[PDB]
């Protein structure tokens, strides 16, 4: 998030500080009393299938883990459709949702 250009790199940034943000703003940010970051993000137009990253600290409780990626599990669909809808697209990718706590590394 930070780079003006007129390569792929571009459109790259203000999809992920929109999708960052979206990401940490439709999503329960405030509700796990945590801040998420974005340590990756993919999206593929070419066809219709995106990767976005998602790192929390929620490791911290297992059970806040795993009822709380439960949450965002089923907010899945959610956060997708509600980007889509956010930004008024049609690429409509398969942006899936990646969540890469603490709990599957221990330094996240």
């Amino acid at each position: 998030m930070a780079k003006e250009f007129g390569r792929p790199q571009r459109v790259a940034q203000e999809m992920q500080k929109e999708i960052a943000l979206i990401l940490q703003r439709e999503i329960k940010d405030p509700r796990l009393g945590m801040m998420t970051t974005v340590s990756g993000v993919e999206m593929s137009r070419d066809l219709a299938y995106a990767k976005v990253y998602v790192t929390f600290l929620n490791d911290k409780d297992e059970d806040a883990v795993k009822a709380g990626i439960k949450a965002l599990q089923e907010a899945s669909g959610f956060i997708r459709s509600l980007l889509g809808k956010a930004m008024r697209l049609r690429i409509v990718p398969e942006l899936t949702f990646f969540y890469d706590n603490s709990l599957v590394e221990g330094m996240r």
